[PDB]
């Protein structure tokens, strides 16, 4: 379950 903005590059 990735996504914007978090996660992973928060």
């Amino acid at each position: 379950g990735f996504r914007s903005p978090c996660p992973p590059f928060c």
